[PDB]
């Protein structure tokens, strides 16, 4: 809260997308069975700790406003490039999927410390192509 008179930047810079790594994920309904389908496939350049060493990755993968247990996948020790190659399963028929979102986070595993989370994104379903199965990259954010 100011004139703004100081300050330089920087600040253009600050809004930039920080290199936080991205996550592949495909996305399908499978409309015979009534369950959302959700690949969580790899993750790709997660930041290096910050006195060097590699993360302990893993995904948290789950629906809001639902309060389900959320369905994680497995930790993959030591590396900034994990390939997790594992399937969710949403059994939510498709007149209730309209108003949900599907959140992907990235966490760092951690025994002895809360797991930091490295990023995160959402897939509201309402912008869902339902016709054909999904599959792309995200930048994880902040967050
Ligand atoms: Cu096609
Ligand atoms: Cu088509």
């Amino acid at each position: 809260g100011s004139p703004g008179i100081g300050g330089g930047g920087g600040g253009i810079l600050d809004s930039m997308v920080e290199k936080l790594g991205k996550l592949q994920y495909s996305l399908d309904y499978d409309f015979q069975n009534n369950q959302l389908l959700v690949g969580i496939i790899q993750a790709a350049e997660l930041p290096a700790l910050d006195m060097g060493g590699t993360s302990d990755p893993y995904v948290k993968v789950f629906l809001l406003p639902d309060k389900k247990k959320k369905f994680e996948t497995k930790v993959h020790r030591k590396t900034l490039n994990p390939v997790f190659n594992e399937q969710f399963t949403f059994k939510v028929p498709y007149s209730e999927l309209g108003g949900k979102t599907l959140v992907m986070a990235v966490y760092d595993f951690d025994r002895f410390s809360k797991h930091d989370i490295i990023g995160e994104f959402k897939v509201p379903m309402n912008t869902v192509d339902f016709g054909h199965v999904t599959e792309e990259w995200r930048d994880l954010q902040s967050a």
